[PDB]
């Protein structure tokens, strides 16, 4: 049945348009592959099942983010007529009422969910990534379980990420790179396809970069020299996924803290409110949550739209699991370290993730032409990063979370001195743009109101419950995940 | 021998006033007592073992509190031209220069230390709690191991928590009752005597109360039902751990923060100098180190200063183990979550623990007369506490130590904005005090300078770096903790 190993594999694991939609046999995997490549099918598995509950949660949040909104108004009114208001002191007869309609429609999806259903779904998912890692942790207890039973100088390295996370101006090449490659200047659509057009841009050149490091890693741990072949590959990983790590996610990490921070440009409110691009692109919205929510889009998809044994000597060589691995947690920190902004990345993974198994199914058997049953043990060596990363995910999203939907629950807490809470606590979308511009450009200048002196404290406050929120946030959520890290294994 | 399974116990395990100064035959107890009491024993030698290099650096955390502020005197000058400048205007030819000798001999205690020495300590405790609790779990892996070869509603709790909690003001009257016991005004030994004594009216009353919750919870557990009598004392523990565990730890609790928080008095400077107690006790000096100083002591030190078979039948019986489990981890819980204020915690517990061996061991032999060599397995059940513990360290002396020396290595950047950090940074000693009382109490009353207002702004700021210093704290420390569990047990 060698020929029938070959077919149960070709025809069960096919599709490659949506789901087999016949079963999903994991067994069969580890029945004819080995329980190295068939513990990275039983993951991505458990992971596709996973992000079912995950992403049909990102539609409701969605929902409650389309009909709550729509329905009631609340935070479209408020959130339109606030943007209205980010241009008044632009307009003076020249170039007067043009980027609040690009603003107003930012809005609609920035705006739509902030305060309830951003932070629902990630104290959710946080818990949820917890919980993937604590049932992935009793699945390593029922699959492991069940394939043990079936058994019977380092400156260098420090020297090379500061040559990679300075590697950052490479980024922002290809953010001009694409500013000139169509540049438009209007509202509509231009500032949605000319982000999507450099995020392209990346992945292009990325990928064309991450090769490069892996022949950086390669030569260089043969330069360390260690021993054990087995350690060698475990300090190859490490090296090489700290520089994918920082190949990947430093484009991320830019857009999420660092685009917004370290900026305050002087001219107060006249030129304050103007001097972004030329007054044309977009001073109406600058609302980085959309760039992160467009890029880890493109970051989510774009794995798919871009890909008798004489025969098999004319084709290139197997064990490519260990960037497998890594190309799916990628991936993995994608949903878990980025779950604030947009809540749909459970499904963008989960489309994707569909796919990925059947176009993997088929790199396996009708490509990568080797299968050779290995059969060892131990995928540990990324669950002792996954949690790391899982470790990182309740610090990073709880510092995404907390610099985004903390500007207004709190300012229900200073201009509702009289009656409201929630029902005119709406109304403190727009005051916050009059105080101005929510982040380090714009707790500031409110000194030529009363004469950055007195203003910039009122920062402070902010700034002391967005780190109230990470140190109740990492300290209940990662109380939350002892309760999980008891229930489930026994 | 089994006379001599006495005498070997007896002789060895005698001496009570100070070291064996022969060895320390953990062994022994586990060839005669049991691996339930002699993990006991084991705990409590590499406890006091690993106090030793602890101790010796809260000496040099002494002598690097002492020797640098006597030779160079740069923080007895400044902080005690502070404490001179808290009473000016509390004089008025009324009561004029009292307190401010008792304020400037209480800054000789408390701000011998505070940026340097009790910062580099506890970031050292922390990671060597971590180390401890690694260099146990390797002891685990060595003791256990080598044990492991020769074995060959729920509602009502939370009820319950509500009252225990409830209980302090018990201990506001027992800290009214040394009010009274003795009630002297003066400020030589008067306020470090009262201040004994009340925690003295404190620990005899807790130890009648601790009693009392051991009747509570053993009905309480019966009145639940578990099936499982093991699992009944799991229960049993974690019902009457969590009341003793707010039965002690609570006063340290209240005083280290809830004392100081929670109060802000009206009228201002003239008026909020002076009006604490009438101006006589201690307005020179609030300093509520030295409290959480004094009680650690007393409640470090008075464990000690309270305290062929026919005759057998005549003594009290044995199983004393749980709270004899519990007595040292109520002191663990004084090394580790507290050391930020005192840093000879450790030392207090060595000079304890070394009796507490041999007091607890003459207690195992010439009373309690049963060694009945039950040998069961499993310590594990309060080392998920003492981790839990031991995560709450990395919590909670970040919350102790991010509210005292913070005021300061910030206020270095405010006020030396032309020259210095450090040489001229001990000049903002005495100015926030001229700032004012740096709590609460403390960063509100410049608005009758400049017309709570405005100037209670300023709070946040460090507000923000005491959430600032914990979210770094509980993220570096447990980053330096994730170095330590990967390197000993390897
Ligand atoms: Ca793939
Ligand atoms: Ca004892």
């Amino acid at each position: 049945n060698v020929e029938f190993n070959d077919r149960k594999l070709l025809y069960e694991e096919w599709a490659s348009y949506g789901v087999f939609y016949k079963y999903q046999p994991i067994d069969l995997v580890r029945k004819y592959f080995g329980e190295k490549v068939g513990l990275y099918f039983a993951w991505l598995g458990a992971y596709t099942q996973m992000l079912i509950p995950a992403s049909i949660v990102g539609v409701i949040v969605f929902l409650y983010g389309c009909a709550t909104v729509d329905e009631n108004i609340p935070s479209m009114e408020m959130c339109d007529q606030r943007y209205n208001i980010t241009m008044c002191p632009l307009c003076d007869k020249t170039c007067s009422y043009w980027k609040m309609s690009s603003a107003c429609a930012t809005a609609r999806a920035s705006h739509l969910f902030d305060n309830p259903a951003t932070v629902f779904f990630s104290v959710f998912m946080a818990l949820w990534a917890a919980t993937f890692m604590e049932h992935w942790k009793r699945k390593q207890m029922r699959l492991n379980y069940r394939w043990d039973l079936t058994g019977f100088i380092i400156f260098m390295i420090a020297v090379t990420f500061a040559i990679v996370l300075g590697v950052i101006i490479y980024r922002i090449s290809t953010a001009a790179a694409l500013a000139m490659n169509s540049s438009p200047s209007v509202r509509s659509n231009i500032r949605v396809t000319v982000t999507a057009t450099a995020v392209i841009i990346n992945l292009v050149v990325i990928i064309l970069l991450d090769e490069v490091y892996g022949c950086i890693a390669r030569w260089l741990t043969k330069i360390e020299v260690p021993k054990t072949e087995k350690s060698f590959e475990e300090r190859l990983t490490f090296k090489a996924f700290l520089l994918k790590f920082v190949n990947s996610y430093t484009p991320i990490f830019y857009v999420a803290f660092f685009k917004g921070r370290f900026v305050g440009r002087p001219g107060d409110y006249v030129y304050i409110f103007r001097s972004f691009r030329m007054e044309e692109c977009a001073p109406g919205g600058c609302l980085m949550e959309l760039c992160i929510q467009l890029s880890i889009i493109m970051l989510g998809k774009q794995l798919i739209q871009n890909n008798r044994y004489e025969v098999d000597f004319n084709l290139e060589p197997f064990a490519g699991l260990t960037p497998e691995y890594m190309e799916m947690i990628i991936q993995f920190g994608f949903v878990t370290l980025f779950v604030a902004s947009f809540p749909l990345a459970p499904l963008f993974a989960l489309l994707n993730n569909i796919i990925e198994i059947r176009l993997d199914a088929k790199k396996f058997v009708t490509e990568l032409r080797r299968p050779v049953a290995i059969r060892a043990k131990d995928i540990g060596i990324w669950y002792n990063i996954l949690r790391g990363v899982g470790k990182l995910a309740v610090i990073i999203n709880a510092f995404v979370i907390s610099f985004t939907s903390d500007f207004i629950p709190r300012l229900v807490y200073l201009y509702m001195y009289s009656q409201n809470g929630t029902m005119h606590g709406f109304v403190n979308h727009t005051l916050s743009s009059f105080n101005v511009s929510d982040f380090q450009n714009g707790t500031a200048p409110n000194d030529p109101l009363d004469l950055k002196y007195d203003i910039s404290k009122d920062f402070w406050a902010v700034l002391a419950a967005r780190l109230a929120f990470v140190i109740v946030f990492q300290n209940l959520v990662m109380f939350m995940s002892d309760f999980v890290d008891w229930v489930i294994p026994d």
